């Protein structure tokens, strides 16, 4: 066990082992408080997050475990990974507190699409490695849920990993009005008329992808009827072959009480644009989400040629998510969270 030492830093107490120096905080969310700070067992500059009230009900407790098996599990050159996590109490009876550390991230894609003058070049090696992180995450059966510029962190050789899994942690008044948190969401789960699935995250990168090519948001609702009809507009209404599969009686409803209308044409939509790039983006921003691409199928799209290695596409370890739909108390999900933090091994 290292040695341990206390400082108070905008009104909070931060137990931390000496091997991290020179804190400073950078934010804090409902979740927990934010320092960046110096390791020096490693070199890196990092991330360190105490969680706030990780134990405080049933519902915490459970989401606490949840954030640190899926950290844990993620290794890939394209996904955020667990560098450390640590707690000062010494036994199961003493343990209050959880700290997570991970790499320092800078700049996100939001800084580049409206700072930068983006080539063709860079739209395809910043898809790519979202799309290799994706086939990645995708063959764990693990859905993003919300992917988003502002959860893409970027360097400035252009090199990019996915952060800030969704943890089933966003509220309705979150996702109301004109607001970027929905505006990559798509429609099926916009207003809960389908379960979530791994398709939803492919709807997220064509949405992505098309602001990258143009510089603007590609839906950027005011409210979700705003927002889907936007969405309509470009793709079409639902056809007969897609109606027939759609089992929710409140989305038949309102869709039933709109104007046909035909999917646009995407030339005209995305004007100037790679022809090869357009041929994917109707391929990901597909209505039905049976029949859109998936992460594995567009890694060998033509538009990524330059950069396709099927050698260097890694599939994961399989996850056990089994504890989802299990049933336990809370002290019972603490003793679970204790045995994974002191069980865990740093990478090489
Ligand atoms: N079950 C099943 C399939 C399904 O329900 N799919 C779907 C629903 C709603 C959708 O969105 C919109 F209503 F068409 F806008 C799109 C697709
Ligand atoms: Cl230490
Ligand atoms: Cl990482
Ligand atoms: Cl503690
Ligand atoms: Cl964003
Ligand atoms: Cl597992
Ligand atoms: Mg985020």
């Amino acid at each position: 066990r290292p040695t341990f030492y206390r400082q108070e830093l905008n009104k909070t107490i931060w137990e931390v082992p000496e091997r991290y120096q020179n804190l400073s905080p950078v934010g804090s969310g409902a979740y927990g408080s934010v320092c960046a700070a110096f390791d020096t067992k490693t070199g890196h500059r990092v991330a360190v997050k105490k969680l706030s009230r990780p134990f405080q009900s049933i519902i915490h407790a459970k989401r606490t475990y949840r954030e640190l098996r899926l950290l844990k599990h993620m290794k890939h050159e394209n996904v955020i990974g667990l560098l450390d996590v640590f707690t000062p109490a010494r036994s199961l009876e003493e343990f209050n507190d959880v700290y997570l550390v991970t790499h320092l991230m800078g700049a996100d894609l939001n800084n580049i699409v409206k700072c930068q003058k983006l080539t063709d070049d860079h739209v395809q090696f910043l898809i790519y490695q979202i799309l290799r992180g994706l086939k990645y995450i995708h063959s764990a059966d693990i859905i993003h849920r919300d992917l988003k510029p502002s959860n893409l962190a970027v360097n400035e050789d252009c090199e990019l990993k996915i952060l800030d899994f969704g943890l089933a942690r966003h509220t309705d008044d979150e996702m109301t009005g004109y607001v970027a948190t929905r505006w990559y969401r798509a429609p099926e789960i916009m207003l809960n008329w389908m379960h979530y699935n791994q398709t939803v995250d492919i709807w997220s990168v064509g949405c992505i992808m098309a602001e990258l090519l143009t510089g603007r948001t590609l839906f950027p609702g005011t409210d979700h009827i705003d927002q889907l009809k936007l969405i309509l507009r470009l793709v079409g209404t639902p056809g007969a072959e897609l109606l027939k599969k759609i089992s929710s009686e409140s989305a038949r409803n309102y869709i039933q009480s709109l104007a046909q209308m035909p999917k646009m044409n995407f030339a005209n939509v995305f004007i100037g644009a790679n022809p090869l790039a357009v041929d994917l983006l109707e391929k990901m921003l597909v209505l039905d989400s049976d029949k859109r691409i998936t992460a594995a199928q567009a890694l060998a799209h033509a538009y990524f040629a330059q950069y396709h290695d099927p050698d260097d596409e890694p599939v994961a370890d399989p996850y056990d998510q089994s504890f989802e739909s299990r049933d336990l108390l809370i002290d019972e999900w603490k003793s679970l969270t204790y045995d994974e933090v002191i069980s865990f091994v740093p990478p090489p």
